[PDB]
């Protein structure tokens, strides 16, 4: 019938968990007028440039004649936000039942300061819930008793209507919906400081990464392209022996080159053991921990803590067959190698095969990444006395009932076999997005994505105004790898990310 | 729209928790007619010195299917100040189910011996809600079984309008709400 | 021809003209005359709004000549008017005296 | 004002290149009905079934005054499909002007079988172009003498309404408009036999590649994921000296490890000589060639033509470091290894670190992939006969007056320095889709992209039926590399990809 049967029909827009251990007064949609709401509108809406009116809110929950329970409504208008207290409700509200299985429909209308609003209008009209009366339930007792599930669906409203047509291509003043940066599927993911594919979540209070890490604003703490590639690098033939120090060749960070590891190692060692031991080998497995005995050992064999590297030797003048290859970043005083956390253009170690006296100079070339040096179960980045900043020291730290995680990957080593992972802060396409787009999002609301395994186990996964993963479940385990993602918007991260996971 | 949209929607006013070990018969809202009721009223009556006309007042509870009770409505003439006993009943009231989800909203007419009620009449028409039958809950047993609440809401009557604009300065009478201690 | 809507800024790139736009001959001797319609977010334009409606224009197709060759061949040119639309009208009136918050126009150093 | 604009304006939808060398009759524009014509109706198509009524389109030539010529114009009816010839014209047409500064604007009326079309059906009414009159210029004499350009805009007809509103979710019965294939940027595009970036193309006669490649009907003559990853094999130690003939661990290809690399030595070699020469080194780039002379020699080098590979090495029972890889795929009878050129489970050749004679078993783990052995100046994968094929060759031949092309890459050496390339066949990101995805393209209509670079050169590529790159230029040279893409749709591809390179 009409050519404009969305402007009729009820899309979903998102739906919350209403436990009944969830305390009087707590907010559950902070969610404002703009046709960001509505898909169908928020496509249109790349059209034109002005937008006016309201947007109807359909939505319910599916209550038992049992429960007992009462749901708030109010209508929160622009330049305020929401704050999640009681005194909130000493204001016009619309009571909400939890057995009313009518499903209630009302409207956010507009009220507005100027004419038209402008595409990015941020600050508009708002509609908010609060829950007024507890969820009762009559067998009550231990464990998170229960609690119904909440929907809502959007209808754009009558008098809702656009007005400024913008002519194709004339790139937008601000920034699209940040539901588009985790890729739906597990399988092309990847961490973000190795080229690796994810495998694992790490459930943390802390996280702090600047290497290949991106902001929101574009910006990065980090100082390398948000890809992986060979690191090419000059080093001057030092004539003696090992030297390291050598400058990179063409990356956009003055000295330090872009592509260059992460940590640096832990302690003052020095350069040299041959196949340095960490005892027993064919002893698989009898050791984790602290070198489990005396005969057998953990930890040591010189250069450990190092990134192992294939390596392409330059020649200079000449002598062949590359050879080596064993970095990382520190100050290199003698045959020494004390370790430095600020990073600067003169922190760039590696090993080789300089030789002849002539002191021939400017030796090497390339080297990529393989490995490193089996220092125990110690999932690289997890403390940040090992990680190297440039200067600042990304983080972040459990912004409200949320924790922050990390995606555990997988890091080859060598002299034991093959085994350990490393952490991880950014799933490497997201970062390949931040630095290559724009967009816009509230310092208060996350980026609501939902995961799911193979199962039914789901949970959802925030972006922090900086850039970092959150979740609000206080661990979160095993669950069927086929993972495949989605994007749902925004929510205040004052409310935690549901989830039907354990 | 209307210059007077709070004289349209509803406020929140109190909510109590009405208990299954509450004994048949037990007050709780000795709740009576004045301006002092809504904030909006009670704020904008600072202005003037006479009110009249009722306040409509809408409230209701979250029940669940199972429980079953009831609760009654009756309105108190000036003048007497109800009891917590039963004989109160004995009254014409309106009976009360818990399991109703439609939220209930009657008004206080007011009963006047003047014209115009001075701003401090503190003996005026009333309201209030006494438990008729104890809430019964299927799963009894030990301490405080359970018990849902109960809210609260008021806008004012239609024929509820003020009257006599009082002058600024002219210090008040009587004396503000001690909601502010 | 292409009307940029306000919040954007055009850029020289091709890409502009996957957009409703209206091709223009170097023949047709008639002078083109359309409007720039004001869509705007407020009711009136404060004077300083440098956010507004905005219009552009972008070679469509070279400039092709039968007798190339060397040197910059040749190019002719091509002049804009303007005439307030109709349906322009100022609004607030303001008293003489009140220094002006923004900036005179440039084309006076 | 109306909610429709759209419906209202034109909107480009592509141009071209009307030569004064083109000789009578020949076709210029294809282009069938059906909403996928316009990206609005396109865009908008995707919420619904069904579409009827026909398309305007307005379209018109700069001429000038001087020229002379005639275009012609005719509807197609559907089920039949114009041929380039001339009798095209001994039906209704309307006879067309070079002067005429009007822009013609007629319609494509729907005539049709059923009573709404099917959001696939394929077989529609058409419109078509033919040159009527050659175009001709009172300045003939030498070279591609001159010819003005030709634009088509677009708008949705008026009696053109949709019909069938589709609910969402309800996954699409066909498949997206194949304008989605190469990301608009020569930044991340990397090859898809190796994992590097494109920095030139091949202008060649024919084409050839199965490994990682994909057909348009998402099947693959290849044996291995669109993604490039470690190679993990295990091998059973000979006890005697190397062996290869290793099978996989865990690939979509019984035997053939995915990854596995794509050509085999062309030649009988034997597996030995240490760091054998290729003479002279330090005398850099006096040699290209055939070994330029005597003593300095081009190639030989005894395990040439190897790809070269870091390598974790297993361990079984003990025995340590990695050490080594040098593979291909050939048989390995005896201390020889003749080239076979047909791939099976049993063939992928190795080199090791067996030793100890207790025959110590099943050796090695991992390896990846870094260089290839020095054949000077041979872009890998340039003859058949090096090509190794499951069984079938995909590949292609010059289709109308196009050509096909690779994407010129780069590939790292070792007893050398550092040089040499190798093609490619599909951009990996390409690849990439066509396994993950499901498209629609007419067997005889490329899919049009539009390539740029700094200047102002640009061209067009296609994509076969099959899924191979094509051009319209006889020879393309150099042009900045800050290069980005595009897409147009789809043209029958007996037409000639229009440039402005050179």
């Amino acid at each position: 019938s009409v050519d404009s049967e969305w402007e009729a029909f009820f899309s979903f827009h998102t739906s919350v968990n209403w436990s009944t251990s969830e305390t009087q007064g707590k907010i559950l949609f902070k969610q404002a007028l703009g046709p960001l709401l509505n898909p169908y509108l928020t496509h249109l809406a790349k059209l034109y440039v002005a937008w006016s009116g309201s947007i109807d809110v359909r939505f319910s929950i599916s209550g038992s004649g049992v429960f007992g329970g009462k749901l708030a409504a109010i209508v929160v208008p622009p330049g305020v936000d929401p704050v999640q207290s009681t005194s909130m409700l000493q204001y016009p509200h619309v009571l909400f039942d939890a057995r009313q299985v009518e499903p209630v429909v009302f409207t956010i209308p507009d009220l507005r300061s100027t004419l038209y609003h402008l595409m990015s209008d941020t600050d508009t009209t708002s509609l908010v819930i609060m829950i007024y009366n507890d969820l009762i339930n009559p067998y009550a007792n231990d464990a998170n008793s229960s609690g119904c599930i909440v929907t809502v669906e959007t209808k754009p409203g009558s008098d809702f209507k656009f007005h400024l047509l913008k002519p194709p291509g004339s790139m937008l003043t601000h920034g699209s919906v940040p539901s588009d940066l985790i890729p739906k599927s597990s399988s092309l993911w990847i961490g973000n400081r190795y080229w690796t594919d994810i495998t694992d979540f790490v459930i943390r209070p802390f996280v702090f990464q600047a290497n290949r890490h991106f902001d929101f604003n574009q910006e990065t703490a980090g100082w390398s392209t948000p890809r992986f590639r060979p690191i090419t690098v000059t080093i001057s033939q030092k004539g003696g022996e090992k030297l390291g120090i050598g400058i990179a060749t063409d990356f956009i960070v003055p000295g330090i080159p872009d592509g260059w590891p992460d940590t640096t190692i832990p302690s003052k060692l020095t350069p040299a053991g041959d196949y340095a031991v960490t005892t027993s080998n064919g002893t698989d497995i009898t050791t984790p921990r602290e070198y489990d005995s005396a005969n057998e050992i953990v930890n040591n064999t010189n250069f450990k803590s190092m990134y192992i590297c294939g390596a392409l030797q330059r020649a200079w003048g000449d002598k062949k067959i590359s050879n080596t290859a064993f970095i990382t970043t520190a100050t290199v005083e003698g045959n020494n190698l004390e370790p430095s956390n600020v990073i600067n253009p003169t922190k760039i170690a590696v090993f080789q095969d300089n030789h002849v006296n002539r002191d021939v100079q400017t030796s090497d070339v390339t080297l990529a990444l393989l490995g490193y040096t089996g220092i125990g179960e110690e999932a690289i980045g997890a403390d940040r006395d090992k990680v190297v900043r440039i200067s600042v020291l990304p983080e972040t730290g459990a912004r409200g009932g949320n924790h922050p995680i990390f995606y555990k990957n997988t890091v080859k080593l060598g002299y034991v076999i093959r085994s350990i992972d490393v952490f991880n802060s950014q799933i490497l396409h997201t970062s390949r997005q931040l630095s290559l787009n724009n967009y816009l999002l509230p310092p208060d609301s996350f980026a609501v994505y939902r995961i799911i395994d193979a199962n039914g186990s789901w949970f959802d996964i925030g972006i922090d105004s900086d850039g970092f993963s959150f979740v609000g479940v206080s661990n979160i385990g095993k669950l069927e790898f086929p993972l495949s993602a989605s994007y749902m918007g925004i929510q205040l991260a004052k409310i935690r990310l549901a989830s039907n996971i354990r």
